[PDB]
């Protein structure tokens, strides 16, 4: 069992939970690949295993309904080639997928998740109304609440439910008279899929893209989001009066709409989940990545920093203030947000809870460590073990 | 072969060099352990030696020549007769350079060709060992214009014990346990400090007392050796605009010289081969001064900066650490002591990966060690996927000799 040390304190644990791993990862004894981003009847074995998880979690191994529920899935597959999850199981499976996500630093919250069941969804027009319920529920006038909406489980020989945008809220990416991009360059492609399918393109750096929702074996359909429902936060700095004039904004709800939820062998290619932001996601990655909004130099000129030499650490000063402006703005607007120090400190608490309950925790070091001030947070000093448990959120190819 | 993406540009390469990794690391297909600090007969000596010699004769563009099979047969016959063999001097120099080249946790490998190799394999005692080490420090420091060097002491051989430098670096500050429970000085060095005192060193009681060296000759107890103060170049720390910063009384030394690692070349083992370069400012500013278990000055600096420390979202920790780094850089520049900031170092590491892709089809790299401990995604290495693996020649960790 892997020895795991915390170098701040000196304490040692052993990950016994690693023993239960399922889908082999990308690493071999020859070379480590942990820094890479995107590295019939067998349906029964994963179903048995998930049901066993459910019942031991509610202290129900060696019991009647446990014995009993094993047969129904047995019978359901035999008769139909698949099965339906009991509503409580879909609830328990969604939380466990969240809990097992190695790249999520906010899993201290995993037990509080609202599960919208859209398994009887029927059309793209129906998807949109579920999506719109979710958003308004999750947003909650800025007091954000974790939530996932679960669309029907994919079935053999018949189409898929899929959301085409990577998130429920994404800003446009327009290409210009010189090839380059006005707006968010992360979404250049889906902006061009949208302009294609009827959308009248704007000219702004912060235009909420229209959704593309896909009924099975039908082409995607454009849906505009009602602007009253897309809560957004204008960015301003508590003491840098000019920062507001840069016209920067970000949206309130982080809602990932391109990952595939897998519970007990069943695959849900449409299952958007949402929480609230950690401030470095907006202030550091989305605003300061060279291939995202790349605002770093503009803020530095405004601060009258010396940008002629790297050793003035003007990049570091400008980045810290951009993060300050994000935190201050969301707090002033009363939108739930958490800083990287509070977030990582809560995750160290999660790791400890998980050690007592399950004997370990799959964590991906490069993703848990924040992208500014790494070693100032306690996770930097924490050794971690990465591996795959089910149920899980998985990546999936693009439906085109 | 593993596909490697740069997420800032879109570039894509394939690490073919990884195929040739002829030792195992800690990960399996079940689980990745890449974030752990310390994961870990003539036939095998021969095949390591054979492979290194092939490397050497490739580097001199004489692969498959008279000299080449000459040396191979020669090395086997020397193993057959003696159970080991000796490196020629130019083989030693190529072997130390490749070891630096192959080191996955080193961000400064752009410089890997520029290395001064001191051959101390004739060294015969701890006293001579000390004289060689003083000469290393003198040459490498070069009055502040630092030069990369390594001194190689006699290899491990059967029948005799190893030379060892008990100290983890040639320059280290003492760490004394206080009246209460606190450490005065550097808490990373409580153990080596206790060993020196137990071996008769007379301790000080400052926060920056340079430690003596504990030098072990084969089959010999370690011997204490004081470093002449004018040999250890130090830098008082001041901040260019925060004039109260100088009153903290903080110092760091110029020369980073790791002295406890094992150099392995062609199957042969050199347990004493100290190497030195020059510092990247985050090692001092962020890690050494701001780690909670090191000097731990962050809160004190932030209170002095009049930052609001009662709440994390004011980002006082981040603000105060950026200024401690500014101070480190400005102080070394003022003092005319070589130093590189994490923006310049990561930028030149990106050229190294480029040069190495062309030369060898890859480059072993430990992402979590290459990405600096502040401003990670502000540097380009954050956005570069990397493949960690073990190539020989190599610097390797070894157990403490006590
Ligand atoms: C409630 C507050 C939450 C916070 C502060 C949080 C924080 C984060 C952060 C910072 C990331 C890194 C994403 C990136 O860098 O692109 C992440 C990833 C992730 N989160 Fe969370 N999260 C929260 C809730 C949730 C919920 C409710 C779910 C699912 C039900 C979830 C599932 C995931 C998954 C699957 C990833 C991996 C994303 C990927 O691989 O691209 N998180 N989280
Ligand atoms: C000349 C400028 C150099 C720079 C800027 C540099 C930079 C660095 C840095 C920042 C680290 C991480 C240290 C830590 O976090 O503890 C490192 C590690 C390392 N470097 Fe370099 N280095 C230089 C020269 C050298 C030389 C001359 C050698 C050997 C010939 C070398 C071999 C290594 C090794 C073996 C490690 C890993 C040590 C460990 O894992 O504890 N470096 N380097
Ligand atoms: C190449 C590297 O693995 C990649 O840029 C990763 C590093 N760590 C990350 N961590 C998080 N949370 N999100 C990311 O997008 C990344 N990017
Ligand atoms: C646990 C974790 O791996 C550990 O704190 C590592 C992280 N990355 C590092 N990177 C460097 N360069 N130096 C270090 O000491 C560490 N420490
Ligand atoms: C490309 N990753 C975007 C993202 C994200 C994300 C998702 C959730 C649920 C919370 C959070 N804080 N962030
Ligand atoms: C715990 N490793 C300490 C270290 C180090 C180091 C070593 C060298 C040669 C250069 C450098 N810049 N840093
Ligand atoms: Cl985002
Ligand atoms: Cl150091
Ligand atoms: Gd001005
Ligand atoms: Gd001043
Ligand atoms: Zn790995």
């Amino acid at each position: 069992f892997p020895r795991v040390k915390n170098w701040e304190v000196g304490s040692i644990t052993y990950d016994t939970l690693s023993a239960q791993a399922q889908q082999d990862g990308p690493c071999t004894p020859r070379r480590c690949l942990g820094s890479l981003v995107f590295p019939p009847e067998q349906l029964l074995s994963q179903a048995r295993d998930f049901i066993n998880q459910y019942y031991s979690s509610i202290k129900r191994s060696g019991s009647q309904a446990h014995e009993q529920r094993l047969q129904e899935v047995e019978a359901e597959v035999a008769a139909t080639g698949t099965y339906q999850l009991r509503e409580s199981e879909l609830v328990f499976g969604a939380k466990q997928a969240w809990r097992n996500a190695p790249r999520c630093v906010g899993r201290i919250q995993w037990g509080k998740l609202q599960v919208f069941d859209a398994r009887d969804c029927r059309s793209a027009q129906e998807m949109f109304t579920y999506i719109c319920n979710h958003i308004k529920y999750a947003t909650n006038r800025g007091n954000l609440r974790s939530a996932i909406t679960v669309f029907p489980q994919r079935c053999p020989g018949r189409g898929d439910f899929r959301i085409w945008n990577s998130q429920l809220v994404r800003y446009a990416g327009y290409r210009q008279q010189d090839g380059s991009v006005r707006g968010d360059p992360a979404n250049v492609e889906i902006t061009e899929l949208c302009i294609q399918h009827g959308w009248t393109p704007g000219n702004g750096r912060f235009d909420v893209l229209p959704l593309l929702l896909q009924a099975p074996d039908e082409p995607p359909e454009l849906f505009l989001l009602p602007p009253e429902l897309v809560l957004e936060v204008p960015l301003e700095h508590p003491t840098l009066e000019w920062f507001a004039a840069l016209g920067l904004r970000w949206y309130a709800l982080p809602a990932v709409s391109n990952m595939l939820l897998e519970i007990g062998g069943l695959e849900f290619p449409a299952a958007p989940f949402s929480g609230w932001y950690m401030s470095t996601e907006i202030g550091t990655r989305n605003l300061c990545d060279p291939h995202r909004y790349n605002i770093l130099e503009d803020v530095a000129v405004c601060m009258d920093l010396d940008t002629r030499t790297t050793s003035s650490l003007w990049k570091d000063k400008a980045a810290v203030e951009i993060n300050v402006a994000v935190l201050h703005s969301y707090q002033l607007a009363k939108v739930t947000i958490v800083d990287h120090h509070a977030a990582t400190a809560s995750f160290m608490k999660h790791l400890e809870n998980e050690q007592k309950a399950r004997g370990g925790c799959p964590a991906d070091w490069a993703w848990i460590v924040p992208p500014i001030s790494g070693s100032l947070t306690p996770v930097f000093h924490q050794e971690m073990v990465n591996y795959f448990l089910s149920p899980a959120f998985r990546y999936q190819p693009d439906p085109w």
